[PDB]
C-alpha cells in the first residue's frame, strides 16, 4: 500500500505523515517513511535545490533542468521503494511525483493539461517506471505557493497518476486513514 502525500504546506503534510503513521501502527500496520527530494542523500536533489538559489550556473534558467533533476532522485530510490513494500503494510511518501507536476507548471505559468505535468507524467511514471501510488492525499489550503495549489487541485479532480483524496488541515488522521486502508 503506497500513499504519496502531497500539497504546498510542508509543516503541515510532515505533521499529517507522522499521525498517519500513527494511526496505522495504532491498527497493529507497519509503516515506513520517505521524503521527497531526499536533500542530503540524492547529489541530483542537492543540485536542483542549489541551482535554484544561483548556484550551477543557468541551470536554474530551465525549469525542466529541475524537474529532470528531482526525476533521477526518484528513479534512483524505484528499488527502495520496492523494498519497503515488500517489507511493510504501508509506505507513506512526503511527496512524490504528483509535486514535480504541480511546481513545474507552477513555474511555467501552466496548468495540469498543459505540457510540462503531461511530460512528468511520461517521464516518471512509462519511462522512468516509478511505481504509481494506490492514493495520493492532497493537502489542501506565495504567488507561486498559489499557482501550485491549484495545479495540485486540478490534478487531484483529474485523477492524474491514479486515484487522490483531498482533505483540509482539520483532517483526522484515524479517519483518513481508515479511509486509505480500510480493514
Ligand atoms: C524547482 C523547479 C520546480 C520544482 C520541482 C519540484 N519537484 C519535486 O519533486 C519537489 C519539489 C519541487 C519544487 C519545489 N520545485
Amino acid at each position: 500500500m503506497l500513499i504519496a502525500i502531497e500539497g504546498v504546506d510542508g509543516a503541515g503534510k510532515r505533521t499529517l505523515v507522522e499521525k498517519l503513521s500513527g494511526a496505522f501502527r495504532a491498527a497493529g500496520r507497519s509503516v515506513a517513511t520517505l521524503a521527497f527530494p531526499r536533500y542530503g542523500q540524492s547529489v541530483a536533489a542537492d543540485i536542483a535545490a542549489e541551482a535554484l538559489h544561483g548556484e550551477h550556473g543557468d541551470l536554474a534558467s530551465s525549469v525542466y533542468a529541475m524537474a529532470t533533476l528531482f526525476a533521477l532522485d526518484r528513479a534512483g530510490a524505484v528499488h527502495t521503494i520496492q523494498g519497503l513494500c515488500r517489507g511493510y503494510d504501508v509506505v507513506i511518501l512526503d511527496r512524490y511525483v504528483a509535486s514535480n507536476a504541480a511546481y513545474s507548471a507552477a513555474r511555467l505559468h501552466e496548468n495540469a493539461a498543459g505540457k510540462a505535468a503531461a511530460w512528468v507524467q511520461r517521464i516518471e511514471f512509462a519511462r522512468l517506471g516509478l511505481p504509481k501510488p494506490d492514493w495520493q492525499v492532497l493537502l489542501a489550503v506565495a504567488e507561486l505557493q498559489q499557482r501550485t495549489g491549484a495545479v495540485y487541485a486540478e490534478l487531484a479532480a483529474q485523477g492524474w497518476g491514479g486515484r487522490w483524496l483531498v482533505v483540509g488541515a482539520d483532517v483526522d488522521p484515524g479517519r483518513l486513514a481508515a479511509t486509505l486502508a480500510p480493514p
